[PDB]
């Protein structure tokens, strides 16, 4: 597949994987999208950081709330901005 | 990397690939995210397809509005759900 044919692909995966476990699978709770981050990310050295803390912190907070597909990549795109290198500067 | 990493890092190069390409490269026109969907996408089969053809109508017609790297991100996100057939259903 093109490049970001595959990036969708392991998009839909990866909710997928963590949806599947508990009820619908067109949704999970902010605690397992806590826990999906902390496991499919190599985000362990940066999850003090002062910006990627307030993001888990507010997982935290709502552990309870349930996330769609949409809501779920719209927050990977918003960590990707604090987690992601490239996008720095 | 992790494969969560690796969409990641493909969602972040196909977005620079085209924001880079005029101005400021934080941002790309909806013109230009319409043209990174039909070339990064095996999307040409799909395209007349009544919810695929009015996500990129509305592109067409906000040609020139800017798009920063968490509506993008966001809008995959959306195409993905009338695109991806591990999404429907």
């Amino acid at each position: 597949a093109c490049p970001l044919d595959q990036a969708i692909g392991l998009l839909v995966a990866i909710f997928h994987k963590y949806s599947g476990r508990e009820g619908d699978k067109h949704t999970l709770s902010k605690k397992e999208l806590k826990e999906l981050i902390q496991k499919e990310l190599t985000i362990g050295s940066k999850l003090q950081d002062a910006e990627i803390a307030r993001l888990m912190e507010d997982l935290d907070r709502n552990k309870d709330q349930e996330v769609n597909f949409q809501e779920y990549v719209t927050f990977l795109g918003a960590l990707a901005l604090i987690y992601n290198e490239a996008l720095k500067g």
